[PDB]
């Protein structure tokens, strides 16, 4: 089977995702070059439905030119039916990688950390905040990582939503949602990276697990580690008053990713 967009046809080779009425294919252009597109049917799509899908393709296309972290949105068809985008092909999700590593390389961990701050740092400057972080956001594109979507339109999975990644400032207000909510999530990404588990994890029933990360009294675990300025970066990240926590400015001025061994 084969797809066109705005003139141009991509064979398919295969079905990289789904979730919801989106699927992302692997696909091949008329040179033998490969582009992942991503379907979005909107024979079902409601008018909320159609802003978030809007907000989330004028958003990736406005940061092409301000950074390489985003991944790149070369062309994009869209009707009363549907939507094509056609994008870069990643080699896998950062979820997907998370589950199959055995263990993190201390190197790997630090430059895919330095993207992650570089591809957050440009959404903010636009006043964009994601507030729903996690692994699942970044796709591995040839050894560095890129944001996929600012959480709006619609999550994916490879051919279950999950609280571990949330920041204490959304549960207290049930705005004091900022570029400082992205800080936290980020940093449970790196915790994660770091000590094979998000900082709560741990606790089975959601509404405990809910209670533990706006709790002054519950402490965070940080076992000593041979990268002490790693130790810090997670403690800094991982403060519950956003006023206290770290800034992504402030953290790409940091001895962890600007020193290296
Ligand atoms: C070979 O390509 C992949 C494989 C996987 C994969 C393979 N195994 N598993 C478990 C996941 C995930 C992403 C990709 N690549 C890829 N490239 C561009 C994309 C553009 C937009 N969205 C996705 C995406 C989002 N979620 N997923 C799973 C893929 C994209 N995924």
């Amino acid at each position: 089977q084969s797809m066109s967009v705005k003139g141009r046809i991509y064979s398919i080779l295969k079905q990289i995702g789904s979730g919801g009425s989106s699927k992302v294919f692997q696909v091949l252009n008329e040179k033998k070059q490969i582009y992942a597109i991503k379907y979005v049917n909107l024979e079902e799509a409601d008018n909320q439905t159609l802003d978030s899908y809007r907000n989330e393709i004028a958003y990736l296309n406005k940061l092409q030119q301000h950074s390489d972290k985003i991944i790149r949105l070369y062309d994009y068809e869209i009707t009363d039916q549907y939507i094509y985008m056609v994008m870069e092909c990643g080699n896998i999700d950062l979820n997907s990688w998370l589950k199959k590593k055995k263990s993190i390389d201390p190197w790997e961990r630090k430059s895919y950390w330095k993207n992650m701050l570089e591809a957050v740092h440009t959404i903010h400057q636009h006043g964009i905040v994601h507030s729903d972080l996690k692994p699942a956001n970044f796709l591995i594109v040839d050894g560095m990582l890129k944001l996929i979507d600012f959480g709006i339109a619609n999550q994916m999975q490879p051919d279950v939503g999950t609280v571990n990644y949330m920041p204490p400032e959304a549960i207290k207000d049930m705005s004091k949602i900022s570029p400082k909510s992205d800080v936290w999530s980020l940093g449970c990404i790196l915790y994660y990276m770091t000590y094979g588990k998000t900082p709560f994890q741990q606790i089975i029933n959601q509404i405990s697990k809910l209670h533990a990360i706006i709790d002054p009294n519950h402490e965070i675990e940080f076992p000593d580690i041979p990268e002490k300025d790693l130790q810090d970066v997670l403690k800094c990240c991982l403060k519950r008053d956003p006023k206290q926590r770290i800034s992504i400015p402030e953290l790409l001025a940091h001895p962890y990713v600007q020193i290296q061994t």
